[PDB]
């Protein structure tokens, strides 16, 4: 239920600084469409894993892990916090150790639960991994719209897709239903697809922010950089068309692979989510 | 010699019906351009895997597999076998068996020493997926240069990284040297590293190609492509600009994994192909 299910990521999240209630409200609306979504195929592993799909531990670490994402990202950019409190934020969920500096502890007790919750432990590894790559990628994104040089459409894609974190979703239920991600992972066309799925949420995303941005200032956002870089560009139309052939892709990956349940529609799901379904 | 090695190709090109003699000088100008680009690596990967830089049987049948791919290109493009012939020859190559229609027994021959000659036999199974890929591309960019509707520069792009083929050269110099890119594979960052160069190949050899193309009437080219979707848009300048990215990014990712030896020159050697180094240069020579 999702008053509850946000109450409950709150009061964890209290236990961070620089964590707002949109944090844990944007990770139960977008976590529960995510789960409203994949349930019908979820229910047909539980047999095998003895994760039930409505199990509520694991629905909540889901939440917190979604709302540690929103926060992380904030903590960059709105800049809740100093570079030297993200660093030592960056290595406690990087590596899953206490945080050595004071008012983060959320990170130890969020990574100690997953790790403790993993049906695959090497699913948590794998997470780590992940969490350290969309981190790194929030600090070069940040770091680079206010550089000496501007970026190429190849970096910012290339960064862009690490940092809208599709991947770390995928680990984190992975890890907590066990859906055998690390197995998917060795096939080819897994990775060509979650790389499809990020870029067209990383475009989707900065296609509905560009007009915020424009009037802000702000250029971490693909329309704004290409907008900077070639004026005379027909830029929107570029990205929209970017993201339409992305789609195309992912389509036909999608009707030639088959994928265990419940990957099919989780990748649908993600497809589909849009920045205004949960922002 | 380097005419024993032309006429080595040649020989085997005589089993392939459409093989010219410009696809057996062309691949021993590109191949021997790598191979002396990483003779020094290759010395010393040897002591380890019993495979020398100076071997005839290894250096010809590396020679015969790019004089197959340039050989596929201009099947696709100057129409020179019939389409019931090239799909029969594909599907050969890409599952490593005789051709089902006669005149091209090379076919054959050159997939059997691959297979016998193959250090790692993971190696030989990529090669055949690398050229499924690569003849796949290279009709995808044919048939959507006379589609309904043009790709996205990110569909362009990410054919274009298949029908470059530099994924099928560093497999087959991985299966007759022993250099386990089977192994490497298994690191995201070589993974990424081998689609950021093919990148570059498929940028460089365009914004080298755009003049001679737009002549033609081909529309299979990054610069050709853009400009129809996007006149206001300054395409060469863009290009140039992801070109200079997809470098930068490539850079990066080899200083942080220190690939072990000869991965580094071989990326590099490929950055550095100029199609000048061995395009160009042949085509049979008429009295006009």
């Amino acid at each position: 239920q999702t008053e509850r299910a946000v109450q409950q990521v709150l009061e964890w999240g209290r236990s961070l600084t620089g964590f707002a209630d949109e944090h844990a409200v944007e990770a139960v609306r977008g976590g529960q469409y995510i789960l409203q979504r994949i349930h019908p195929s979820l229910r047909g592993t539980s047999a095998r894993t003895g994760r039930d799909p409505q199990d509520e531990t694991l629905i909540v670490t889901f939440y917190r892990e979604l709302a540690l994402l929103f926060w992380l990202d904030d903590c960059n950019d709105l800049g809740l916090i100093s570079p030297e409190q993200l660093a030592a934020v960056e290595q406690a969920l990087g590596q899953g150790v206490p945080c050595a500096l004071p008012g983060f502890e959320g990170c130890a007790v969020l990574r100690a639960s997953l790790a403790t919750l993993a049906y695959d432990r090497r699913d948590y590894a794998q997470l780590l991994d992940d969490t350290r790559c969309y981190s790194a990628a929030l600090r070069a994104g940040h770091a680079q719209a206010v550089a000496a040089e501007r970026w190429s459409y190849a970096e910012y894609l290339h960064n862009g897709i690490d940092s809208i974190a599709y991947a770390n979703v995928f680990c984190c239920l992975s890890l907590l239903w066990g859906l055998d991600m690390a197995t998917l992972r060795a096939r080819p066309a897994f990775r060509q697809v979650l790389r499809l799925i990020s870029a067209i949420g990383r475009l989707q995303n900065d296609l509905h922010g560009c007009d915020k941005d424009r009037s802000a200032g702000e250029a971490d956002n693909a329309v704004i950089l290409l907008l900077q870089r070639y004026p005379a560009m027909p830029v929107v139309e570029f990205l929209n068309d970017e993201l339409a052939g992305h789609t195309r892709m992912l389509h036909r990956v999608m009707a030639e692979e088959r994928f265990p349940a419940p990957w099919g529609p989780l990748i649908e799901a993600m497809a589909a989510i849009r920045v205004q379904y949960y922002r």
